[PDB]
């Protein structure tokens, strides 16, 4: 109860940004995002995607949550890449 009183919530909140090539960016996001939404509930982490910067074939992602929630998310991002026809074409 009262998720805001001493305990430092295990630790302060941290934010980190990731850059993925546009080609792998589409494999990770999926068509309906069904992939970024699921990872959001499985990791418990929050993620915000920024629009691509005109003049760059890359997409940037921002992860926000506890270090562990972020690591669990960063690892699910690196493994989603294999969705690139890697796991079962």
């Amino acid at each position: 109860g009262s998720p805001n009183s001493y305990g430092d919530l295990g630790g302060p909140i941290i934010t980190t940004q990731v850059t993925i090539p546009k080609d792998l960016a589409r494999s990770i996001i999926g068509k309906g995002g069904q992939r970024i939404k699921q990872i959001r509930h499985e990791s418990g982490a929050s993620i915000k995607i920024d629009e691509p910067l005109e003049g760059s074939e890359d997409r940037i992602i921002t992860i926000t949550g506890t270090q562990d929630q972020i690591q669990n998310a960063q690892y699910l991002l690196q493994n989603s890449v294999k969705q690139y026809s890697g796991k079962f074409f």
